[PDB]
């Protein structure tokens, strides 16, 4: 199973969000992939209905650390599994710490979110492992700036993948982000312990998006 | 022209807020009241597409300090602007400090949202006052508590109320907020130099709120 997750920040208005789902080919899903948007929150619910039985899952870019409640402007992973079946959980543009994180995490899990989190290297990982998440390898280094690409090697992402292949060692979906497109997709497709992909700015184009589907 | 705005906060879930609508009787509504609603940041869209054509304006609970850009999480003012005319800055529980608040009270009027802004106390005003805001003095103290009331008493509130208008001396709209609900609404009627209230608790009953509105 791979999968390939947009992560569209906070790039999008909502005529570009309705566009986007009708310029998406559907066609380049197959069993073996699972492909995933994250849209900004108020977007989520016209996501969800637009890509309802297309077989595309929707995920929060965020889950707030509280419950229920009187929490004006948090918004729960109560409210969030409703229309979500995954959160992006510790994005390096957040600033958040580890604690932050874990507390995040637990949320998820707690109210059946499938949390993807972030995290900037190998060794960052064990403040975080527990079982059911899927982890994200994202090097603020080498986050796309300006739509300009600041890739890592092949190598370097091979020598990582192993490195967290040995404490992620029981099959753990693991993703790789950082300036992903489809000049460089063909390489991490053939990493055999990486399970795919979270790509930015290479997902606000959907037909980009569908071409890196396409080439797993 | 007064204004209602009910905060529901992290309350609801989606079939809570289709049940809310459901139950909220808009001929209640007139050419001298404005409602406002304020839900989650995921159910602004939904909201907004019942209720925006019975009259009813929705606003955001809290905007991003951020602009347009790679900044995932944030949800920005210029796509709350799509749907929302208003948005609550500054509620006591997300605990912003006033340089915060200053920030997302210009990045409102720059994207056209009219903020809403929330205080503990009438000197507060001063580190926020500018042309094109809206006011809510809402003291933590009387906040409720699991659906406990904890009013302040009409005196105090009027007392208050007085000490802000010497500072808000132009007619600036200003709002009241503090366990308020059937039992002392009628209160803040009668008082001239009010313009309305923000409704926590008592909001989540669609009849209640209905309710609050009539009485003006």
């Amino acid at each position: 199973m791979k999968y390939i997750v947009a992560n569209w920040k906070m790039n999008m208005s909502l005529q570009d969000v309705i566009g986007w789902t009708a310029g998406f080919d559907t066609s380049v899903l197959n069993a073996d992939i699972e492909a995933i948007v994250a849209p900004s929150s108020l977007h989520i619910f016209p996501v969800a209905e637009i890509l309802k039985k297309t077989g595309v899952s929707v995920a929060a870019q965020d889950v707030s650390v509280e419950e229920k409640g009187a929490h004006t402007g948090e918004t729960g992973a109560f409210q969030i599994k409703e229309l979500c079946k995954y959160a992006v959980i510790g994005h390096s543009e957040r600033k958040e710490t580890p604690e932050i994180v874990a507390k995040k995490i637990d949320i998820c899990l707690t109210n059946g979110i499938i949390p993807i989190v972030c995290f900037v290297e190998p060794k960052k990982i064990s403040l975080y492992k527990r079982p059911g998440i899927m982890y994200a390898w994202e090097d603020p280094a080498n986050i796309s700036k300006n739509g300009r690409y600041k890739e890592k090697s092949e190598e370097e992402i091979k020598e990582g993948v192993n490195k967290i292949r040995e404490i992620l060692d029981d099959k753990e979906p693991l993703l790789y982000g950082g300036s992903v497109n489809g000049q460089n997709i063909s390489g991490l497709v053939n990493i055999e312990k990486l399970d795919g992909v979270l790509v930015g700015h290479a997902s606000l184009d959907p037909r980009h998006f569908s071409g890196i589907i396409a080439s797993y």
